[PDB]
């Protein structure tokens, strides 16, 4: 069960991080974190794709047999930072890979753009994202702890379940 | 009647830049071509803020009084880059502000979900999205002669007409 995690708040001190942090220590999972792997803007150039960065994130994410796409919402929305990474992938390294989605919001209603964001990008890659879902609020986060509340745990154990179960049977 | 045009595709060479280049030309508009105006992916630091460019952006969007929005699909969804750019915006300079939606797809089927995508988050910072909007594919450019080609025109004109009424019809 080779499993990676995209963190795609790029805020460091973001919530997302946060959460994303938890599930890939509770999983043991590989973790891209995009605080830290830091890509430029897309720009089309091939001189682009010879970046560092670029083919580490192909490698990576192709690498994986499932993944955990986390993201707040940004203006109703999956993070700029995020689409931008995605974009320099494509059915490639996605097609018919698991992906769990779980977006990061400020409470309210919000999260489900996000989500449905997120869902309709990754089937535009062609990969085969869970039913199950989920947005985690503020009140899932316990900042003070770096670390998640107890009242979301069981939910983000029954997404990863669902992912692996998906990401087996595949096989 | 001040009004700003944003080319979403990072790409210099990419058809957006002609669809975006036309329009601007042809009605005397302020123009952000994400071409050249590159920004760095967005990290919540408020040092950011005080970035060269970041101010700007802020201050000719918030200058226009109708914005024609373009954006190739990338992925089913709006470019990295310009959603990146947008999150450093919010509803401060976007509030009841008229849109006109306007995705460069490839063919087919695709372009509605760019707009759906930038639909939705418009709505997230408040803007006031008219309801005509559009798709143009490669026919209705021409890239050899660095222009839009004639199937297309007519459109774009009832386009920009529908919101120059919105953003009139404000005061
Ligand atoms: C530019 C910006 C736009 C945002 N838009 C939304 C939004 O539409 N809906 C929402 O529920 N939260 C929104 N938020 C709040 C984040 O969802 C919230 O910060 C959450 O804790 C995730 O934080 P993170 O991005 O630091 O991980 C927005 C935050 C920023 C900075
Ligand atoms: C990473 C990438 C993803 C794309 N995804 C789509 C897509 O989902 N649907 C589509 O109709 N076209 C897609 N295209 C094609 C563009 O819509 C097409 O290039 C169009 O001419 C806009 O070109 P531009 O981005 O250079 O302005 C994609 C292109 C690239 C480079």
């Amino acid at each position: 069960m080779n499993m990676l995690v995209i963190n795609g708040t790029p805020r460091k001190h973001g919530r997302t991080r946060i959460a994303a942090s938890y599930i890939a220590a509770l999983y043991h999972t590989d973790l891209i974190d995009l605080s830290e792997f830091v890509l430029p803007v897309f720009n089309g150039e091939a001189e682009q794709s010879e970046l560092l960065k670029v083919q580490e994130l192909k490698q990576r994410v192709t690498k994986a047999d499932a993944i955990v796409l986390l993201s707040p919402e940004y203006h109703s929305g999956m993070s700029g930072a995020l689409k931008n990474a995605l974009d320099f992938l494509s059915s490639e390294q996605f097609k018919y890979k698991p992906v769990a989605l779980l977006a990061v919001a400020g409470g309210g209603k919000g999260g489900i753009n996000a989500l449905n964001n997120m869902r309709t990008v990754m089937r535009g890659v062609y990969a085969n994202v869970i039913p199950k879902q989920l947005v985690l609020d503020p009140v899932h986060i316990d900042v003070e702890n770096a670390t998640v509340a107890e009242n979301i745990k069981e939910s983000i154990k029954e997404l990863v379940e669902e992912l692996s179960m998906f990401a087996k049977a595949g096989n």
